[PDB]
């Protein structure tokens, strides 16, 4: 499967980069803002994106509602924190997620969910 990462943090993109290789996925695109993420998601047409709830200027679920007007198939979006915030899960939910990881440093959790997902 190919994954799309969308993380403003330079280093926990990188890990999360890593994390996603080591348990076999192909990392097909970075990108720091939705710009970029609207870019590569067209360029790259990713199986699957992983947002960051919380970036600067256009934030995560403004992000997942415009990968959700540009309606590609086969384009589910998951949330994601580094840092335990939790306050806009229903906003995310709402808004079409298909889900939110508050641990995703864990491969293991990573990697289960992101499999349920893409059977689902």
């Amino acid at each position: 499967a190919k994954i799309l990462i969308v993380e403003d943090e330079p280093v926990v993109r990188e890990a999360i980069k890593r994390i996603l290789e080591r348990e076999g996925y192909e990392v097909v695109g970075e990108a720091e803002n939705g710009e970029e993420a609207l870019k590569k998601l067209k360029e790259e047409k990713p199986d699957l994106i992983l947002t960051d709830i919380n970036m600067p200027g256009m934030d995560g679920i403004e992000v997942l509602k415009k990968i959700r007007e540009e309606g590609l198939k086969n384009t589910p979006v998951i949330m994601l924190t580094a840092y335990g915030e939790k306050e806009d899960i229903v906003e995310a939910f709402k808004a079409g997620a298909d889900g939110f990881i508050t641990k995703p440093f864990d491969p293991e959790v990573l990697k289960e969910k992101i499999k349920k997902v893409l059977g689902s």
